[PDB]
Parts: structure tokens; sequence; C-alpha cells
């Protein structure tokens, strides 16, 4: 039959909840997400000195790389976020501020999330231009890479591209295609999402650039992706969807899209086939 799926933005309420000082702090963030209901302003957080320091390292080092590494669309939106959302080395932007910024730019909004959602639930949010974002910060011991998404990843990796109309359309269309889809169809869409939105490369003016959020938030993998000691293949949904998504490590392959326009067109033809 058809699995349950959200029919309106508020329906995401029904799925978005599915050392030791660090553990209590993570519990603090998890509770903020769990207690959140659509319509609420997203709770603003007073980040600790250690948290801000970790952000600062990530922010400072990544901004050295972006001009030569990030796609043009990313670079176009990054300064607007400094101006309007408080993106500075000494300040961690608030999810509420960035959500409101996105709402005016592309209709995207943010919802705080306690941890990992199922691909089905995560993608369902995108259908309504809702991006589920973590609020906690990377453990201070490794600013260069983290196996789990943190707020640094959401804010530096995802947000600047969600502010771009062509990318927001591409993202929503993955979400829309997933709604009520088979288990097999969701996995293929989630893999395409992973190798574009999370870890994608694109060719711009003949050169390789990165648009993958998971690359754009990792000092170490961003350098690795374009080094180039990594394997790169063309983005092709029927091939890309079979690729294993790696966690805990750098990816073993990166897929190259021609443009956000082209990636969207390839996804449109592919979703008809499944
Ligand atoms: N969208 C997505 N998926 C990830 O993992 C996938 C994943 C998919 C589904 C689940 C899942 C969770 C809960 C229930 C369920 F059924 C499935 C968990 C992880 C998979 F394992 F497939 F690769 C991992 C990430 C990710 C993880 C970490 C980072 C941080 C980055 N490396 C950095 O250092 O900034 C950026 C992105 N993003
Ligand atoms: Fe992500």
């Amino acid at each position: 039959s058809v699995p349950w799926f959200p029919k309106k933005i508020s329906d995401l309420d029904h799925c978005a909840n599915r050392d030791n000082v660090y553990r209590k702090r993570r519990k603090y963030f998890a509770d903020l997400a769990m207690n959140y209901k659509h319509g609420d302003p997203i709770p603003k957080v007073e980040f600790t000195e250690e948290e801000i320091k970790t952000w600062g390292t990530v922010f400072r080092e990544l901004n050295k790389l972006y001009p030569t590494h990030a796609c043009r669309e990313y670079l176009k939106n990054l300064p607007l976020l400094s101006k309007y959302c408080g993106y500075r080395e000494d300040n961690i932007p608030q999810l509420e501020d960035v959500s409101n910024f996105l709402k005016e730019r592309t209709g995207f909004s943010i919802r705080p999330v306690a941890g990992y959602l199922s691909p089905r639930d995560f993608l369902s949010g995108l259908a309504f231009r809702v991006f589920h974002c973590t609020q906690y910060v990377r453990h201070s011991s490794d600013p260069f890479y983290t196996p789990e998404p943190d707020t640094c990843h959401e804010l530096l990796g995802h947000v600047p591209l969600l502010a771009e109309p062509s990318f927001a359309q591409f993202s929503q269309e993955i979400g829309l295609a997933s709604l009520g889809a088979s288990e097999e169809a969701v996995q293929k869409l989630a893999t395409c999402y992973f190798f574009t939105v999370e870890f994608g490369l694109c060719k711009q003016d003949g050169q390789l650039r990165v648009f993958g959020a998971g690359l754009l938030s990792s000092i170490s993998e961003l350098k690795h992706a374009l080094s180039g000691h990594a394997k790169v293949k063309p983005f092709d949904p029927k091939i890309t969807c079979k690729q294993e998504c790696l966690i805990t490590t750098f990816q073993d392959v990166y897929f190259v899209s021609e443009s956000f326009e082209d990636a969207k067109e390839k996804m449109r033809e592919f979703t008809k086939t499944i």
C-alpha cells in the first residue's frame, strides 16, 4: 500500500523525533530538538567558549580553502551570511537566524534535529523545503573531520547552497520524489542525494569545484577531494545510486555534476525510471 508520509509542513512533527560533560551537553541539544514543534522559533543557544573555539578553527581554515575549492554559487552566498547571520570566527550562527534568512531567499527553512533520521524521514522534509539540522558542535579533538554531522556542517556545508534557487529546487525535487516511494526507490534517491548534496563535485569553467556539504565542512576532506589523489566519476543516477555511502572515512569516489541545472534534469529522467 503506500507508507505514511507528510502532507503538510507541520506533519514533520510526527517523524523528526524518530567524556561526560560532552554527554550532558549533547543531551541538552537533543532535548531542544525533541521538544521543538513546527511554528516555534528555533531555541537560540549560548555556545561555550570551547564550542566557539572549535567553530573558529573550522571557520578560519575552511575560508582559506573556499576561494579555490568551492563552486561559484557557494562563494556567491557566503558573504550574505556573514552580513546577515553573524558568520564570524568568534560567533556561531543561530539556526533561527539562518532559517529566517533561507525563508526569504528560497523558501527553505530549518528544523532542529536530535540526531540521524531515516533517509525516508530526512528526504520527506526536503519535499517541503525543510532541512533537518543538528545544533551541537564537533568534539574539540578533531575539527578537521567528524564522522557525524554537527552544526558546523549544517551551517558551513549546507546553508550557503540552500540559499541558491537552482540548488533548492534540485534538493526539494529529491524530497518530492521520495514521498510515499518504495524502500528501493528511497535508498536510490538517498544515495543520489549523498553523492550530490553531501559529497558532490561539479565542473565549472573546465575546473573541478565542490558543492558537497560534507566536503565543504571538513578541512581535511575538502583538500583531499581536489588534491587530486581521489577517484572521480561522472554523475549518472543509474550508476551513482548503487555506490556505497561511506561513514567514518573519506569517500572512495566522488561524482562530478555539470551544473545544478543538469543534475536536476538527470534526476528528473531517473525518477521516472523508478
Ligand atoms: N546525509 C548524510 N548521511 C550520512 O550517512 C548515511 C546515513 C544514512 C542513513 C542513516 C540512518 C539513521 C537512522 C535510521 C536509519 F534507518 C538510517 C545514517 C547514516 C550513510 F551511512 F548512509 F552514509 C552521513 C552524512 C554526513 C556525516 C558527517 C558529516 C561531517 C563531515 N564529515 C565533516 O567532517 O564536516 C557530513 C555528512 N550525511
Ligand atoms: Fe549534511
